[PDB]
């Protein structure tokens, strides 16, 4: 069974899985994800190794290993295979482009829409790089003279409006003030206030809530109709948690404040699980 | 000579040339541009046949026909001739790729600074047109939640902000007011702010400063998407805006993105050039 090693180093964990060509992740390991990176790539390998073996006991032909974030030079030494890296953004992207909702197309935007904001530029069936390899940094789209912080330094970002942490500051800050919960709404000891919080609380009637959500869901709206305005894609697949809330008034931005001559976007939500260990498969899939 | 022909339809007057492979602007036919499209059909044939017969005097064999902005169909037939075209934004970054600063580059933007905004993009040396064909609508990336209105219809626009016509609306409201003109001076436009601001004057400076910021904010988001290795900033209000661009860029854009350069075009008639070059480029 044709397939390949999928690693995924992104928050807090560290996933290392076997995927097949069609997509199917069989078997998928999780762990710690070291902070400091002489471990970082201890880690990895032996995940790998560990996965690698068990492939050849799962009865599936590993063809390489593909790496969502001098990571190739150890592990093509010690596994003997060929290793492939980009970032998460990209991987997203090519999550779509080979198993999802990108299938087929030539000119189209990934945009995740989770804890922070990031994507990816597919044009003429290819990601687009960048001259400093750093294209696509989707989350600080400045849409705003003044807007609120954001953690790259600047101000105004797409990311600093709309991100999961940005809604959370938001959350926190009406909860400090006795100005989040409402008809009823009880947060756990252990558990603390989120983006589902501040959603709940304007679904439940929360004047403040909703406001802060409205600017949240214009900016990123604002932020895609940049995108809109520079690539001119033919779709616009939103991704990750927050991908299901802002979908509407993405939209609503889009029939707004664009131009005419690209109002024929398509913009959806992604239905697929685990796309960063998907879009790593794909370089290895696609190559190999 | 191994030449084109190149065409140009903007604001006021309609352009003509003959250009060399090498891009020498060989002769220039400028004229009206009449009210409607009967009328500006025949005048460009008419222009074309003219400068197509030229051309065979001064030695130039012209390979077809490039126009900035169904022509084809009317030219083609009469001048018995390939004919391109493509818009003015487009045309501003081919001209930089064949003649200009974008030689050699794979990923270059050319963002047109002047009564509007307006560009191109160049990747993997070649123009992205988009799924509609309406990509780099760069004077329309949106730097404000509530910005000023824009000829588009919406509001925050880059054009709507340091477009020389929005500088020129600026112009006439101080004006109006009698607080335009300040000591050393005497149609109201942009070059006046400019010279208001640069003779002294605190809410022209304040008009500018916006300006500018508003559109180095708009190519801070052309750096986020695109991560060009060089901007070219093309038209009249070049010159003017590079230094406050390549201030936001330096106060805003990520660390990644700062090996970015940021240049003025060097080009004369750069809508001709590109245009021109079209046809050269299918030799
Ligand atoms: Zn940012
Ligand atoms: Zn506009």
């Amino acid at each position: 069974t044709l397939s390949a090693l999928a690693v995924d180093l992104g928050g807090t964990n560290l996933r290392v899985a076997i995927v097949s060509m069609k997509g199917e992740i069989v078997k998928k390991y999780t762990q710690f994800n070291p902070k400091t990176y002489e471990e970082r790539i201890n880690l990895i390998l032996q995940m790998c190794v560990e996965a690698a073996a068990e492939a050849v006991k799962l009865n599936c032909r590993i063809l390489g290993v593909g790496i969502s974030t001098d990571l190739r030079t150890p592990l093509s030494d010690t596994l003997h295979l060929p290793v492939w890296v980009d970032n998460d953004g990209n991987c997203a992207a090519l999550a779509e482009r080979k198993f999802g909702q990108g299938k087929g197309l030539e000119n189209f935007v990934t945009l995740i829409t989770g804890t922070g904001i990031g994507g990816g530029i597919i044009h003429q069936h290819e990601l687009i790089h960048g001259s400093s390899f750093c294209a696509a940094e989707l989350g600080h789209l400045v849409v705003s003279l003044d807007g609120p912080d954001c953690s790259c330094g600047s101000h105004g970002c797409i990311e600093a409006y709309a991100s999961g942490m940005a809604l959370q500051r938001e959350a926190k800050k009406l909860h400090d003030e006795d100005l989040l919960l409402v008809e009823g709404m009880s947060v756990p000891k252990d558990e603390a206030v989120g983006a589902l919080h501040l959603i709940q609380a304007a679904k439940l009637g929360n004047a403040k809530a909703q406001s802060i959500l409205r600017t949240a869901g214009t900016a990123l709206g604002l932020g895609v109709v940049n995108i809109l305005h520079t690539m001119n894609p033919s779709l616009v697949i939103l991704s990750g948690v927050l991908a299901s809330h802002y979908i509407h008034i993405v939209k609503d931005v889009i029939r707004q404040q664009a131009l005419s001559s690209v109002q024929d976007v398509d913009v959806v939500v992604s239905d697929l699980v685990d796309p960063a260990l998907l879009g790593a498969a794909s370089m290895v899939l696609d190559y190999t």
